[PDB]
C-alpha cells in the first residue's frame, strides 16, 4: 500500500502549492502570451521557484511583481499585478 501513501504524499504536496494561488510571485525566466518561464513566490528567502504561463495572454519578463491567478502540479498560471 504504500504507493497510496507516496500517491497521498504527491496530492498533499499539490495542495501546498495551491494554497500558493492567494499570493503574489516574482518572475526570473520570460512567459510571452502564449509560452513558458519561471517564478517564485514573494517570500523569496523560504520558497522555491516553479513553471509558469501567462492567465492573460500577457508577455511577462523578467524581474516583475506577478499575482499566481490558477495553479497546475509545478506549472502556476500568472499575470503582472504589480501592486505598489
Amino acid at each position: 500500500g504504500s504507493h497510496m501513501l507516496e500517491s497521498s504524499a504527491e496530492e498533499s504536496l499539490a495542495y501546498r502549492e495551491d494554497d500558493l494561488r492567494g499570493r503574489l510571485g516574482k518572475v526570473i525566466t520570460a512567459v510571452p502570451v502564449d509560452g513558458f518561464g519561471e517564478v517564485v513566490i514573494e517570500g523569496i528567502g523560504g520558497t522555491i521557484s516553479k513553471s509558469a504561463v501567462s492567465f492573460d495572454n500577457q508577455q511577462i519578463s523578467y524581474g516583475t511583481t506577478v499575482l499566481v491567478v490558477d495553479i497546475n502540479n509545478g506549472v502556476l498560471s500568472v499575470t503582472p499585478h504589480e501592486p505598489i
